[PDB]
């Protein structure tokens, strides 16, 4: 059963769209398949989205796939709500809970904002760009409220590049009238390529500063100039390299041809990329169920005019997403759910922070259970309290009344317990008090 | 189909208000069909060709009242149905007026 | 190597020992923050020079 999909590329996305084919070549099954309607075309004009989807409606076909934008995420809501026709995305999270909308990118605010808490944060800049949307920008200032943090938020990207030099430059001198030392980015990660360079520039990677980028491909950019810089740069995962389901496809993806997949003979990849052929895996299962169902999608192709007034729908369609909504497979993105909406649950982000080595896990954050550390204690030295011998004897060394409430080395009071902090002042150690056991000052 | 219905009908000037649902649709189409537009309603935001807007703008006397009322720290209530310009306009300034 | 570790910052000096210290790249830490030094055997603004 070829079955007429559709597929609508930003033009671009070839990796993905190799992916696509990669997924195409995986998860196409023996008896139902796919008529893949690819549609490499641009994403900004809403008219040249709206043609493009009148056409595979004019194709009729049973499902449409592709990226988004912002301009367009209105309308293809408004079309979705209106056709009755199930969409799959990748890209960005939706805001309103829109029915016949799939998505396959999970939220990332709930992680962060355990992050900041993590990290325990006041004070930091947010450096930002408008076109992936505002509602992470619009969630975190509510916290801020709440959490008493003074944020400086500043949109970036709408600077030209014919300026792209001299406006940071502008800019970071803004941050140094605060003296700024923790910044979070969320821009593309060409942009963070574009901006982490004039960083360098400027040589603010030193110790002192600390940096976090916000997407799910924390190690897709360049992260070696500034892996020895000084300060601290840390992200995230939704891509555990480590998998054996990873790593059998990275054997997979590596030896691909460059020519015949380009940007796929390559040693990692983009979790855009990753999304993009974990939809399939979710798309052939779809297709499996409805014959496992013995639901038929027997509907012609000839759907009308999307102007059609009233356009009637199909509750087929329905069906359909009815049964999205119940596929639970494992891939890329390890486990995936969805709720009523399409949106993803019962996923789980890993923290990864660059180091000497490179990056490195220290924990996850699941979708309800929040950010745990997975422990490693690779501090090979640990400044050791050392071992201080004493005998209680006024005025040396005296026991606090309250020595009961108190703890450690504060529960001794007297004059040697003033000096035990001058050598600790001046050589810099750490200590612990200790009382000789037998009482006695010691004889052989 | 209500705009493709009076260009069906092939009219010489389009005339109403707006969503800002409907202002990357409006801005998509009077690009495209070359059909001169003219809103009352709230300003846009990206420099269009066929959009002829009635409302002026209002952040450059805003501004100005603030700084008339010579003031340094406030809340702002908001809703985004409006459009956010003005939202992420005032944080400039307030990150240069600390 | 000295802007891969990031010592081209404030606090640092740096004098290069030849004639042609303008031939090199400059430009990568003529915003650095240290100050770097030279000399010319040649004048670019001289007229048999131009």
């Amino acid at each position: 059963n070829s079955i007429q999909i559709g597929g609508l590329f930003p033009r671009g996305a070839d990796q993905e769209y190799s992916a696509f084919r990669v997924g195409m070549v995986q998860f196409s099954t023996s008896e139902f398949r796919l008529t893949p309607h690819i549609d490499n075309l641009e994403v900004a004009n809403s008219f040249a989205v709206t043609n493009a989807f009148c056409s595979q409606f004019s194709r009729g076909v049973y499902a449409i796939f592709g990226f988004y934008d912002k301009k367009s995420v209105n309308t293809i809501t408004s079309f979705c709500g209106t056709l009755h026709v199930s969409f799959i995305t990748p890209s960005f999270p939706t805001d309103g809970t829109h029915p016949f909308v799939i998505q396959m990118r999970p939220d990332l605010k709930g992680a962060l904002l355990s992050l900041i808490e993590y990290y325990q944060w006041d004070k930091f800049a947010y450096l930002y760009d408008s076109d992936r949307g505002l509602s992470t920008l619009q969630a975190v200032l509510d916290s801020a409220a709440e959490k008493k943090w003074q944020v400086t938020a500043i949109n970036v990207g709408n600077i030209n590049n014919d300026k792209k030099d001299e406006t940071y430059r502008s800019l970071f001198q803004d941050l140094e009238l605060k003296k700024e030392r923790r910044v979070i980015l969320d821009c593309e990660r060409d942009k963070v390529n574009d901006i982490v360079d004039q960083v360098i520039t400027i040589g603010k990677h030193v110790k002192g500063y600390h940096y976090i980028i916000a997407n799910l491909g924390f190690t897709d950019g360049d992260l070696l100039k500034i892996q020895f810089g000084g300060a601290e740069v840390s992200g995230f995962q939704i891509v555990d390299y480590d998998d054996s389901l990873v790593s059998k496809f990275i054997e997979r993806w590596s030896t691909l041809e460059e020519k015949e997949y380009p940007g796929a003979h390559t040693a990692t990849i983009k979790y855009t990329s990753a999304l993009t052929y974990d939809a399939v895996q979710v798309m052939t299962e779809a297709f499996r169920n409805l014959r496992k169902q013995r639901i038929e999608i027997s509907r012609r192709g000839n759907a009308g005019d999307c102007l059609a007034n009233p356009a009637v729908p199909w509750g087929q369609g329905v069906e359909i997403e009815r049964a999205l909504k119940q596929v639970q497979v494992e891939g890329l993105s390890g486990n995936i759910k969805f709720d009523q909406n399409g949106k993803r649950i019962n996923y789980t982000i890993n923290i990864m922070e660059l180091k000497t080595n490179g990056p490195r896990k220290i924990g996850y954050w699941s979708e309800v259970d929040k950010m745990v550390l997975t422990e490693d204690d690779t501090s090979g030295l640990e400044q050791k309290t050392v071992v201080v011998t004493t005998i209680l004897e006024s005025p040396y060394v005296m026991m606090k009344k309250n020595h009961e409430m108190l703890e450690g080395n504060e529960r001794y009071e007297g004059y040697c317990v003033d000096l035990a902090a001058e050598i600790a002042k001046h050589c810099g150690f750490k200590y612990k008090l200790t009382i000789v056991g037998d009482g006695k000052y010691g004889a052989r």
